């Protein structure tokens, strides 16, 4: 409890039927043991995370002055060790602090605490799985996290809290280790840095054993997830809940999206693939009550967004 609330202190096997009820249903079977949520920006906008693509909203304003030899120095780790200011420049803004975890987040967190999530996959650096109870053996992070940071140096790798980073961060200081004075980064996952070995492990191993995937806010059709739905066993069904569904655009992984096990809602051939086009938030909500957690979650969100207005 007192752990809980320092932590936001700081901080601020097939279906019956293709359908949302159908999954709903094989959720409550005895062999459905283990769910797999693969999740992007699309879990997070209700939060107000604001679409990153346009440069509408003041958010890279700051940034034009640091002139960027191409966008994505910003987040190469060459670039960063000669000029780190722009990042935490941009940083400054991603920090966690002023959003709370969604419906959906919550979702995940009751999957959680009821012995039900394998692991949360996900392409968002917003933080807020963490913040909804997620902990990082539940999570693979593609691109990182903001709520660990270490030396970037490899003779090092001196780790630094969250606090420690944040004051330094909002006050425009850029974050040296004290035991080498290299420079500190939060482990966000750069180009030409190296993963988590943990990331590639995982990959390799729960979608061996998975009894659902649960795919919410994001493309089928985005680098890490496409090749991760076709891994999971021939019987696992898979369940999108997103605004909706990506086109097409570019035959080699379209081909190889048909030929590999991709998703299949519609065909003659379609046998376990569930799609529930409209908000993440909605379908949570839709599922959870299916499932009898209406109330639950209900209290689950009221409380845990409380908490953190309270902060204490
Ligand atoms: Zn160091």
């Amino acid at each position: 409890g007192e752990a809980d609330m320092d932590f936001l202190r700081n901080l601020f096997r097939l279906l019956d039927e293709l359908t949302l009820e159908g999954v709903a249903r094989y959720m409550q079977s005895e062999r459905c043991r283990r769910v797999i949520c693969l999740v992007g920006a699309g879990i997070s906008t209700s939060a107000g995370i604001p679409d990153f693509r346009s440069p509408s909203t003041g958010l890279y304003d700051n940034l034009e002055k640091y002139h960027l030899p191409y966008p994505e120095a910003i987040f190469e780790i060459s670039y960063f060790k000669k000029h780190p200011e722009p990042f935490f420049a941009l940083a400054k803004e991603l920090y966690p602090g002023q959003f709370k975890p969604t419906i959906c987040h919550y979702f995940m967190r009751l999957l959680k605490d009821k012995g039900l999530l394998l692991r949360c996959y996900t392409q968002n650096i917003d933080t807020l799985e963490r913040i909804a109870g997620l902990e990082q053996e539940d999570l693979v992070e593609a691109h990182g996290t903001f709520y660990t940071s270490h030396c970037v140096s490899a003779s090092c790798r001196h780790e630094y809290p969250l606090s420690w980073m944040k004051e330094k961060i909002f006050s425009e200081v850029t974050p040296k280790c004290e035991d080498c004075q290299s420079l500190v980064k939060p482990d966000i996952v750069f180009f030409g840095e190296s993963l988590p070995a943990r990331f590639f492990s995982c990959m390799q191993s729960d979608f061996l054993k998975v009894d659902l995937l649960l795919v919410m806010g994001t493309s089928l059709q985005v680098q890490p997830f496409a090749s991760l739905i076709s891994k999971a066993p021939l019987s696992t069904p898979r369940l999108l809940i997103n605004k909706e569904k990506a086109g097409q655009s570019d035959p080699f992984l379209g081909m190889i999206m048909g030929l590999g096990g991709g998703m299949d809602f519609d065909s003659k051939k379609a046998y376990r693939d569930v799609a529930w086009l409209g908000e993440c938030d909605q379908g949570c909500l839709a599922l959870a009550e299916l499932l009898g957690w209406k109330k639950e979650l209900e209290d689950l969100v009221r409380r845990e967004h409380a908490s953190i207005d309270a902060q204490s």
